[PDB]
């Protein structure tokens, strides 16, 4: 019940503030950075396993799910990857997002746009491009389960997860910009995914609604 907050370091700070306050209309690239980051999840605890199997003794299914829900005005993308410890989440969710962030405004500058942002390690954080907050509940093998929140302003938080347990993975959980709903429609998530996610190497179940 105990709920730990954080400063960002001050380049992802900067870096999460460029794309919230940038103008730049081709925001469905967030979707391909995060499917992107689950296929490399998977890749991972696959990769361990092949030496150790029992790694997989918590769900054996490879696979991502995306979930809208209108009445939360949520878009949830879901992986039984490798997860991340809470050590990694408090790290920048497992990733060099210091370096990354400097790598990539100095690409910025030299003639990239927003789009290139997962070439220098740190998609995830195209999430702010559609979300006005990001909720991240994962579970690896070597620790609990965790929950992960922030709405940019400079920190986040870290917490045990008292919800459904999830056995391995994680759930990136997207509370959409009320002019951003056009994500949680059907047709417009499966245009997106033939778009830039057609050659992922694992199954993408789009979920429906009642
Ligand atoms: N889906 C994911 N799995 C593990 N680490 C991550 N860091 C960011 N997204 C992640």
């Amino acid at each position: 019940e105990e709920v730990e907050t954080f400063a960002f370091q001050a380049e992802i700070a900067q870096l999460m503030s460029l794309i919230i306050n940038t103008f730049y209309s081709n925001k469905e690239i967030f979707l391909r950075e995060l499917i992107s980051n689950s296929s490399d999840a998977l890749d991972k605890i696959r990769y361990e396993s092949l030496t150790d199997p029992s790694k997989l003794d918590s769900g054996k299914e490879l696979h991502i799910n995306l979930i809208p829900n209108k009445q939360d005005r949520t878009l949830t993308i879901v992986d039984t990857g490798i997860g991340m410890t809470k050590a990694d989440l408090i790290n920048n969710l497992g990733t060099i997002a210091k370096s990354g962030t400097k790598a990539f405004m100095e690409a910025l500058q030299a003639g990239a746009d927003i789009s290139m942002i997962g070439q220098f390690g740190v998609g995830f954080y195209s999430a702010y491009l559609v979300a006005e907050k990001v909720t991240v509940i994962t579970k690896h093998n070597d620790d609990e389960q965790y929950a992960w929140e922030s709405s940019a302003g400079g920190s986040f938080t870290v917490r045990t997860d008292t919800g459904e347990p999830m056995g391995r993975g994680t759930k990136v959980i997207l509370h959409l910009k009320e002019d951003q709903t056009e994500y949680l429609e059907e047709r417009r998530i499966k245009e997106i995914v033939k778009k830039h996610s057609q050659f992922i190497g694992y199954p993408i179940t789009l979920f429906v609604e009642k």
